[PDB]
């Protein structure tokens, strides 16, 4: 494919780098930060529908 003659993975390259053990265990923590839309719901009762 000569990808990499074209250094077209250079930016895959990046997105390594942002990688970390920390990531990893962020996953596992994300189940109770999933729950955050839901909370968005209690600010919907601010609008009133005042949009209409």
């Amino acid at each position: 494919g000569s990808v990499e003659k074209l250094t077209a993975d250079a930016e895959l390259q990046r997105l390594k780098n942002e990688r970390h053990e920390e990531a990893e265990l962020e996953r596992l923590k994300s189940e109770a930060a999933d729950h955050d839309k839901k909370e968005a719901e209690r600010k919907a009762l601010e609008d009133k529908l005042a949009d209409y």
